[PDB]
């Protein structure tokens, strides 16, 4: 288009339509309980959320048709959130398969590690650049997608909700994250009794109780205000922790 | 009441209201995903289905308020049906904890092994007798309850559905059962590809292939007409079958 401006963020992932379609087919193959899904309809609703729209004015309503088609009931008491440490959370649920991260749902599975955006009044995907959340605009197709689906995922949790936190970083709990700014504030006190944090140890620091870290105390204060209880555990040896989850015999 | 007639079936189970309430509280305690349920409302809706009503004119609509409150999503590809061998089916799911029978749902859990009925125009439970489906009337509170919940359970299944059958009896498959007259006819062909039967052997079956039994062939014909595939397997050693599910390491 002769009106299309340059953005600071990377362009849409190459082969984005074909990648989403292939993922949808693969997911329904792996999960027989979701085989009612029509993957053509899913992609059509996904594309309809952002195609032909300015990629700085996307709203939660734009994704509502996709949200409906992707409706999925995950056992509300088996939900695992994560902050910065997505790799270990997914390895965990690959072993503890009755536990689920957002990326283990259909919608999270489709979009995991992809970027996308379009342009106003055109049917073309923008493969050259997409808005950066800081330098360009906050209401872009990718950021709006994850804050919408993340909020819905947290709203469905019940009983005890677990979150993995990255203990190798200066902000073990970071307000400037999906967990800190979306998930923690949309757990429903009527349904969730406790938020249990798993602080994953790593980095080049000598072993110490990281549940005493100031940002964890910050996290405890935040969730307590919402009338939800807080629990914290250190995962000192992640490799050994996974080994115990796999073969606790 | 001065109008109440005698029925041929046993009366309502003793302590029925207390038993349903206790079971509802116990179930939601064990299953956190169902704690949105208000057990008082569940009992009230259960009670409202048959109290003050003639126990020969109960309908599926009478139980709809209970059905709505009892809504529960079980993984549709992990459903286990059974015919006459209820004990082993429950022993199986207690070990294979990702599979569910109807009695592993809240609604099935409440009513398992219980009998109940009321009377028209009165608020009293009939602890003296209840209608027998054969000698008195088929549309009684118990029979109507189970045909309703069993149909919805069967309607929810998807992919591969399993049914345990009692191979120690003459009619391994019996049309005159909840499975044979309700469940098999309400599996949705759009969602279910296969019905897999597990024929449980009894006391020394000479290792005979019971999947060739005439009643099994009858089952295969019935389900095939509905455009669903059929698979059959013999469970020769029920006790050993459970231990292998307990300890697959061997
Ligand atoms: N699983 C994901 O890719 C994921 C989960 C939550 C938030 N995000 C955001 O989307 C972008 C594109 O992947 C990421 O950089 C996050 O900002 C992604
Ligand atoms: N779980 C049960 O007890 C069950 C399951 C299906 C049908 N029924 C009927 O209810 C009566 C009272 O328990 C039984 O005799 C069956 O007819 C019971
Ligand atoms: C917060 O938790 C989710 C994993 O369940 C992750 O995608 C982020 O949104
Ligand atoms: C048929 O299957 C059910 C077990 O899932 C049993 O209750 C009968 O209705």
């Amino acid at each position: 288009s002769r009106w299309r401006q340059q953005w600071s963020g990377p362009g849409t992932t190459k082969r984005f339509p074909e990648t989403v379609l292939a993922r949808c087919v693969k997911y329904t193959e792996i999960h027989p309980e979701m085989r009612h899904v029509d993957c053509q309809s899913v992609w059509d609703a996904f594309k309809g959320a952002f195609i032909s729209k300015h990629p700085c004015d996307i709203t939660e309503e734009d994704y509502q048709p996709l949200m409906k088609l992707g409706t999925q009931t995950v056992p509300c008491n088996k939900i695992l959130l994560w902050s910065r440490i997505k790799d270990l959370a997914h390895q965990f649920t690959q072993v503890q398969r009755d536990m689920f991260t957002l990326e283990d749902t259909l919608l999270g599975y489709l979009a995991d590690d992809l970027t996308w955006c379009g342009e106003f009044a055109t049917s073309k995907i923008n493969y050259q650049s997409c808005p950066d959340w800081r330098k360009d605009c906050s209401n872009n197709p990718v950021s709006v997608f994850w804050k919408t689906v993340s909020r819905r995922f947290a709203e469905a949790a019940c009983d005890v909700v677990h979150v993995m936190l990255d203990g190798s970083r200066s902000k073990i709990f970071d307000k400037d994250s999906t967990f800190g700014s979306v998930e923690v504030h949309n757990l429903q006190p009527e349904k969730v009794q406790t938020l249990e944090a798993w602080v994953i140890h790593g980095g080049r620091e000598d072993s110490r109780d990281l549940c005493q870290d100031p940002t964890i105390k910050e996290l405890e204060s935040i969730i307590s205000k919402r009338n939800i209880q807080f629990s914290c555990k250190n995962i000192y040896r992640p490799d050994k922790f996974l080994q115990c989850v796999k073969n606790p015999e």
